[PDB]
Formats: C-alpha cells, structure tokens, sequence
C-alpha cells in the first residue's frame, strides 16, 4: 500500500517589459531565473524522484528574451555599470533594492551590513554592493563555480562582477532546455497556465465572486471578457506545443482558481486534468477528502492540493532546521498513509521560486534532505502529472459543482472588491471596449490586481506603471 506524492512547483512572472521603451522595469525575472528557474528542475539530475513544474507562457517569453541578450533591464544596468558611471537615481535604486532584501538569509554577507551602515559609498564600496547583490541570488548549481567569489566576501572588481554576470546568463540560456530535458527523461511533467496568468472565472462570469463573498461590491462589467478567457488558454496551448511538443492535457489554473464555467472552458480546450485548492474542495463538497482523484461532471479530472503541507514549505519551514522540517513532513505523510484504506494521492502545489530566499542557504539543505529522504521511503511513490492522471489504483469520486474561488481564502478578494482593485477593473473594462491588440490580454494578468490597493511597498508604483502602459498600448 503506497502513498502517492505529487509535487507541482509553479513558476510565474508578469510581463516587466514596458511596451513603449522595451525596458524591463523590475529585474525579478532575471533574479529568479538565475536562482530558481534553472535550479529547481536541475535537482532531478541528482535525485531520482519525480517533480512536476508549471511555467506560465508570459514567463517563458521573458526567459527567452534574456537568453537572447535582448532584455534591457534597468536594475541590471545599474549592477553592470562601473560605479563611476552610475547616475544618482541608479545608486538610489541599488540601495533601495538592497534594503528590501536585506533581512533575507541569502543576503547574509558581513560586507552588506557594513555598506548599509555608511553614509556615502565610494567606487570600491559600490562595486561590492553591486556584486554582492548578484552573488546573493546565486543558485545551487553555480555555488560550486563561484565558491571563490562567495567566500571572498568583499573587494570585488569590475571584471569579477562581469564574470558573475556571464555565468548567470549561461544559466538563463540553459533554463528552457532543462525543463525539456527532465520532461524527455520522464523525470517530471511540465504544465502551463493560461497565457498571462489571469483569473479565468472572473473573465467568464464576474458574478462568481458572489458565491463566496455575496456582500462584495464590484464594478459594472458592461463588456464581455469570455473570448479573451478562451484566447489565454488557446495561446498557451500553442506556446506549450512549440516548447515541449505535446498538446497540454493538464494546466495549472492561476491562483488555483476554478468555477463551474472555468472547468467547462478547460475541458472544451482539451484539458483533461488540473489541480486546485483544498479550501475550494471544502467549500464545495461534504465528505471532502483531498486524497482522491475527482471527476468534475465526469468530464475533467481535478486534484485538490494538501494546503497544510503546501503552506508548511511555503511559509513555515524556512525557519526550521532542515532535519526537523523533513521529519515533520514525512511524519505527516505517515499519518495520511495510516489514516485511509486506499492509496492516497497527495498534491503539494505552491510557487517554486518565492520561498527559498527565506531558508538558510537558499533552501538547498532542506530540499536535498527532503528529496534524499523521499528516495528511500518505499511506501511513498512520487508521481509525474501524467502518472497521477492515469494511475488506476487510486480512489475516485464524481463532483457536480464547485464554489468559485482561489487558494487565497477560497475567494477573489485579493484581486477585486475594494475601491482601488475595482478601479483597475474599471480601467480594464473601459479599455476592453476600445482594444485593438493582444496587450489587453497582458493587462488581464492577475498580478496587476494583486498589488493594487495594498499598503505601499517599494516598487509597487512600477506594477501600476506597467499595467497602465499595457492598457494604453492595447487601445492603439
Ligand atoms: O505581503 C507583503 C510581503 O512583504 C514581503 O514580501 C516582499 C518581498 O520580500 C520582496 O522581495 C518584494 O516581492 C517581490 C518578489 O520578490 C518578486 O519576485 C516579485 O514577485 C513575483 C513573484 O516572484 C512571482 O512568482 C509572481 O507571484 C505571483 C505568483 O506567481 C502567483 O502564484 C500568486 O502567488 C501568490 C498567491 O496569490 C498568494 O495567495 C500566496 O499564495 C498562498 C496563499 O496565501 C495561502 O493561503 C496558501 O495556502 O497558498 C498560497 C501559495 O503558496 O502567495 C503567492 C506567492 O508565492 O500571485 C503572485 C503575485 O501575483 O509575480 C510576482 C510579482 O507580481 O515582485 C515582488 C514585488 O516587488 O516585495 C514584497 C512586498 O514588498 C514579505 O517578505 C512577504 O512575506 C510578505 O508577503
């Protein structure tokens, strides 16, 4: 009797490329590419288990742009430049960016603490700040090549910094290939999402917000987004086929978001399986075991992730020592295993790039201990998505209706329902009436609405500038 364990690491970045200037206004795609997007699948070279990945098409577009040397990245130019050539504005952004990341364990360099305690910075100190910002995002693979520079800790030259950049761009150029490689070796499945990561249920039917939050106020949706919802899915299928050579039969719905109408859309577009959130399961059915393969109206397979295990990795285990966290994780799988007659299916689904920066050593002690330990538990079988979709010896159940929501509390309030978030929807609704091109699809990505109307964090104004630029460009 086995427990079936399915990791599904979701990788996404909204489009940071401003459409009028072509500049990448935040460097987060570059930094998560060099730290995580290559290195998360690359674990499969060293550990013989199954791990699955989701890549949004908008992320893939940006990785390709960086791999070609085409990406004009404003912050990265502030890193690359000799400090003598830095504008005052570029020095401020470098200092701001350091302070934002300063308490993260990946930034724990003695030299950074000293630099941030100085009132002014000369060229040598700025060179250190530039290079250490780069070295802080070093991924597992380059830890070996760059160990000399990591141990040096200070007194970096312009040529050492350019060496690090050259090795980082080599990593980016290999990033799409490693996803192809682990798929072709059978080591993991790769999925995608609707193209710009929108909230499909709201594009199809905004009234679905009332199923969980009946008293919320939303704008007047006087235009249809339903064919845009189709286009997001259709364009992602085309991109996926081009990159990976298959029609996608599974997709990750952005923010785990589902509704009855969204499930019908996915099925109509040929999607046979997806996953979503446990809170949605509990909001929708009575005997709500998340260890079953569900069939929505006998038409599309639906797994519900184990929210606790997914949240433990995402939010809690960063502060634990690696042995304790892995013992706790395995102990929780043991409890699941002993609590049921059948072979349970355990989906662990979370973002694959955002949590590691809070773990000691960028999560490498934790993930190496976890994957090493899973390799030796005979009663746990890690599965690809294809295997989980087809495994015959699992328990199943038919489900006829879901309560629309997302993995944020089972509802849509992170993206709609207050004055500021509603103002973005109103802008989009008005722009949709005059849209002439697919930049209206870009503006439907969930991220713009996520950041809107929150407490003012650094660079939040950049997301707003991008959103409105795509909305403006869509109408021309
Ligand atoms: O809340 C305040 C916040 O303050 C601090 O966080 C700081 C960061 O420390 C700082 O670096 C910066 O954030 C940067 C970030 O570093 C950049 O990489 C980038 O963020 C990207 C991100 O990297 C991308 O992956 C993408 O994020 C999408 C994501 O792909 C998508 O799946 C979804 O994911 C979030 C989801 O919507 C949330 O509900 C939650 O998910 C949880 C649920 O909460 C929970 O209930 C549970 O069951 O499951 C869920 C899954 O784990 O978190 C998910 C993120 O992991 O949406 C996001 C966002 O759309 O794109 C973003 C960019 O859009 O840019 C940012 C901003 O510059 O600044 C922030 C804030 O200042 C603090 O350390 C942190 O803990 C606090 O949360």
């Amino acid at each position: 009797k086995k427990l079936f364990l399915v990791f599904w690491w979701h990788m996404h970045q909204p489009l940071y490329r401003e459409p009028y200037t072509g500049e990448y206004l935040l460097p987060w795609t570059f930094f998560h590419a060099v730290k995580d997007y290559y290195d998360m699948p690359a674990y499969l070279k060293d550990f013989e288990i199954k791990l699955n990945f989701n890549l949004t098409p908008v992320l893939i577009d940006q990785i390709q742009e960086y791999a070609q040397g085409k990406a004009k990245d404003v912050f990265l130019e502030a890193i690359r430049k000799d400090p003598d050539d830095l504008e005052k504005e570029e020095v401020e952004k470098l200092i701001e960016f350091t302070k934002l990341n300063y308490e993260k364990p990946i930034y724990r360099f003695e030299r950074i603490r000293e630099l941030m305690n100085k009132e002014k910075l000369n060229r040598e100190e700025l060179l250190d700040l530039q290079t250490l910002n780069l070295l802080a995002w070093c991924g597992r693979t380059l830890r070996k090549d760059l160990k000399d520079l990591l141990n040096k800790g200070r007194n970096y030259t312009q040529e050492e910094k350019e060496y690090v950049l050259n090795k980082y761009f080599e990593i980016i150029k290999k990033t799409l290939s490693i996803y192809r490689e682990i798929k072709e070796e059978g080591k993991g499945s790769v999925s995608t999402s609707p193209y710009y990561h929108p909230l499909i249920p709201i594009l199809l039917n905004p009234n679905c917000v009332y199923e969980t939050t009946p008293n919320v106020k939303i704008p007047d949706f006087a235009v249809s987004f339903r064919e845009d919802a189709s286009k997001h899915v259709e364009l992602a299928k085309e991109k996926y086929f081009e990159i990976f050579g298959e029609h996608p039969v599974y997709m990750w719905p952005p923010e785990a978001s589902v509704s009855n109408e969204a499930l019908e859309l996915y099925y109509e577009k040929g999607i046979n399986m997806l996953a979503t959130d446990e809170v949605i399961l509990k909001n929708s059915v009575e005997r709500a075991s998340p260890y079953l393969r569900y069939y929505f109206r006998e038409l599309i397979s639906v797994f519900f992730r184990d929210k606790t295990l997914s949240d433990l990795i995402g939010f809690s285990y960063h502060a634990w020592n690696a042995e304790d966290a892995v013992r706790d994780f395995i102990g929780r799988l043991k409890k699941i295993h002993e609590s049921v007659d059948f072979q349970p299916v355990v989906f662990v689904v979370l973002n694959g790039e955002n949590c590691w920066e809070y773990y000691e050593e960028n999560g490498i002690p934790f993930l190496e201990k976890l994957y090493s330990t899973l390799e030796k538990e005979e009663w746990i079988e890690t599965l690809t998505l294809e295997e989980a979709m087809r495994k015959e010896d699992v328990k199943t159940e038919v489900i006829e209706s879901v309560k629309a929501g997302t993995w944020f509390d089972g509802n849509f309030l992170k993206w709609i329902g207050n004055k500021e978030k509603n103002e973005y929807w109103k802008i989009l609704i008005e722009a949709k009436k005059k849209a002439k091109n697919d930049y209206i699809l870009v503006a439907e990505g969930s991220d713009w609405f996520w950041w809107q109307g929150e407490e003012k964090a650094p660079f939040v104004e950049v997301f707003d500038k991008l959103f409105r630029s795509f909305v403006r460009r869509a109408q021309e």
